[PDB]
DNA sequence: GCCAACGTTGGC
DNA sequence: GCCAACGTTGGC
């Protein structure tokens, strides 16, 4: 398998904009992360099987 | 090829 | 167990 994606009905992944304070947002360059209020609910929990 | 952002690792 | 850094890659 690939990369999971986004469940897209979770409130992280309802939320329509980056909160601008995470520390995420403060860096976005270095951490390639997405903002912590928008990372989906379901992507938190470990993969059921790796790559 | 770029870019958003997942997967994995390892330092704490 | 948490979380930042790096390499990566799906979608464009
Ligand atoms: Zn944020
Ligand atoms: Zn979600």
């Amino acid at each position: 398998n690939k990369k999971r994606k986004r469940c897209g009905v979770c409130v992280p992944c309802l939320r329509k904009e980056p909160c601008g304070a995470c520390y995420n947002c403060v860096n976005r360059s270095t951490s390639h992360q997405i903002c912590k209020m928008r990372k989906c609910e379901q992507l938190k929990k470990k993969r059921v099987v790796p790559m």
